[PDB]
């Protein structure tokens, strides 16, 4: 059948990649965007995904690792037979909760051989190094302290991820550059990463307030030191502008919380940029969410509807918002791929910015 | 093409009916369940139904009957293209809201020709009659008094409905049974009903705090007083317990808003009786929300993954239960259609209640 990993490039334009990850459990089409499963039924990919996210912070305590196996993993318990990539849990552990050590973090405790234990009994297909998520700013002492524990916790979660048979042979590892907005350090950690060896690459420790800026002139330098043949996974990224942005510097997978946080809170996804829908300028807008937007919500309901659903309290106006977003987030990514393989990205990239922020 | 209104009874057990509902916009099967159309996404009839519910109390608010019938009237702004009940605003404005008098209710005025030109604007296609809903309990003479001038706006309400030429020709006109728990002024008021005459007759002023047995015993004479060759609706009932046992006394029509608000709070309608899905008996359970529920979400989602995402502030989760819910709910009117048209509705009923009951 397929195989455990493959990664195949199919097309290139500047820095930017079109291409396919392939899994047992299926084919990841790349750039790629990531969603919750939680948020909203995902189908198979649209309001859909090659590939959805678990949340093993919130799963490793309610219900905990343990049940969740009991009840027979992630895929049977969200009804999701396509692969599920999870976080190691370092990064929400910090954000959400602690104490640290060389051992892992209190708060449970977490540990890379816990973290990759954790992640094999939810069953996920791509499984995070467990790592340290370098606060911003950092002066480049703190920063290399931090990178250089993450090294030493990456080389701990491959060694976890090896001893456990079911997991090294049916999924995947990928490892996490820190280093914080430090070329040097930066480097030093794709390095001690690439000698390790994973399955794809994540670039860690950035949207955590940097600005958009400074978080593009860190991808500038950072991604180019992974390995070219393999994924690049900008994690906790992003806006529509910051996906087509780092897609152009080398980025092929994106998670991004946003869309399914913002349909909470009347915040729209459009061409023409985000929209708060609860605004009192679309009660009488007749026009769907966004006129091109091929999702279900838009071939059916004006925005004045949506908007008199969300301020009367309705959930279903919440839960619509959310599949819109859903979806237009992967018409871009659709849209992203065939400019990529058309040769016509760059293009694209200047036209989408050039709308995006028009309105 | 159809009729403005048509009822026909194609088969009765007892004093149970089972027919159609022929109208412009399409056919009801009856005895029928109308669900609220923004609790979900409800399709033709399953999580669907004949006719949908407009909440006039809240729409001459939000955003306002003329601005609706500026956006082109309910139909258009839900993306309903069939049957809409509305009600007359009566009830909930002096349920959620008021300065009474033989005029109207002040709180906006309301009158009975300002609710029938409101349910005009909205475009539904069954209009209620604009009433008082008689307060429980009540003295005998309040109960007549208050009947009393809900028959004289029955009247005006008639009148300002044959005035409309579109609203005349198009949509059909409800009457509303008061009386109270007294039979002689439930009389009195089927009489006046039947003397100005109507398309259907409803049964008001019952779910006010009566209980069930109550209920009952005013259904025992009061439905028999209204025209046996017009649809009986029953307003704000109610649990599948009283449905069945209303059925039973001659009802046609429900409206039980139960199931749109009892999913958000993790209330869940089974054959084994309701479930709080929230409990943490649910936690490790693989069954669906019923095991012969044949709606999207039990085909695919065990009670433990709905408790999961409830818990976790999903609102995913609460969508699930709703669909569910209104899914469960036109099953149960299908089988009440089916086992009165097979002459088995007695057999089912007592088989219901044992089950239902039980656990
Ligand atoms: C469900 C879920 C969604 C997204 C994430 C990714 C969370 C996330 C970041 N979010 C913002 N910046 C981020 C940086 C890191 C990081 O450096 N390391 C890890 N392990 N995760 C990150 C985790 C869980
Ligand atoms: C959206 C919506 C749903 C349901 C209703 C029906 C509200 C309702 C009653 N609810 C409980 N008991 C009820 C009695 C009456 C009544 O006597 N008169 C009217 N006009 N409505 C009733 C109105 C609006
Ligand atoms: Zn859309
Ligand atoms: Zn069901």
């Amino acid at each position: 059948d397929r195989p455990r990993f493959s990664f195949s490039i199919a097309a290139r334009e500047g820095k930017a990649r079109t291409g396919t990850i392939e899994m047992k459990r299926g084919v990841i089409r790349t750039p790629a965007f990531m969603p919750v499963g939680t948020a909203a039924t995902v189908k198979a990919l649209a309001t859909g995904a090659d590939i959805i996210l678990g949340n093993t912070y919130h799963l490793m305590l309610r219900p905990g690792a343990e049940r969740i196996a009991k009840l027979g993993g992630l895929h049977s318990f969200m009804g999701w037979d396509r692969p599920i990539l999870t976080d190691s849990g370092g990064y929400q552990v910090m954000s959400l909760s602690t104490k640290q050590s060389e051992e892992g973090v209190t708060f449970h405790m977490l540990s890379p051989e816990r973290s990759i234990e954790i992640q094999h009994l939810l069953g996920s297909d791509i499984v995070m190094a467990f790592d340290e998520c370098t606060p911003y700013p950092a002066t480049p002492s703190r920063a290399a302290s931090s990178m250089e524990r993450s090294m030493r916790w990456a080389k701990r979660s491959r060694d976890a991820f090896d001893s456990r048979k079911e997991q090294a042979e049916n999924a995947a590892l990928f490892g996490i550059q820190q280093g914080s907005v430090f070329e040097n350090l930066r480097q030093q950690s794709a390095d001690a990463l690439a000698e390790i060896g994973f399955d794809g690459y994540a670039v860690g420790g950035l949207a955590v307030g940097e600005g958009q800026d400074e978080m593009f002139r860190v991808l500038d330098f950072s991604v180019p030191m992974l390995p070219d043949d393999k994924p690049h996974y900008l994690m906790g990224v992003g806006k529509p502008d910051d996906i087509v942005g780092a897609v152009e510097r080398g980025i092929d997978m994106f998670d991004c919380v946003l869309p399914t946080r913002s349909g909470r809170n009347g915040q729209a996804f459009t061409w023409d940029g985000p929209i708060n829908i609860r605004n009192a300028r679309f009660s009488e807008d007749l026009k769907p969410l966004d006129s091109e937007c091929h999702c279900a919500v838009c071939q059916k309901w004006s925005r004045a509807y949506i908007h008199h659903l969300i301020r009367a309290g309705e959930i279903l106006g919440a839960m619509l918002m959310t599949e819109h977003n859903i979806a237009f987030y992967q018409q871009l990514m659709q849209k992203i791929r065939d400019s990529i393989s058309e040769g016509r990205f760059s293009q694209f990239a200047q036209d989408f910015r050039a709308r995006y922020f028009a309105r």
